[PDB]
């Protein structure tokens, strides 16, 4: 909104405004990695035991 | 009104003094606007209930 003040003509006569907005939301991630080994496979399951 | 002092020759012999003024009021207007809408009569008055 916009609030007024009055004048003295010959202004023309101001009217109050008005603003309505809306913004779109923007969107990103993030990225990591973990990476195993071959053997490091293996020994959480069984098959080199 | 004017105060005075008192003098010696050969300085003239100065008087009381008054002075009496008047000034006219100046004047101004101020101005506004309101604007409604084509609708917004009708939904304060009963028309579109």
């Amino acid at each position: 909104h916009q609030p007024l003040i009055a004048r003295d003509g010959p202004h023309p006569i101001e009217q109050p405004t008005h603003n309505y907005m809306t913004k779109i939301i923007d969107r990103r991630a993030l990225n990591a990695a973990f990476s195993l080994a071959t053997e490091a496979i293996a020994l959480l399951t069984g098959e080199a035991l």
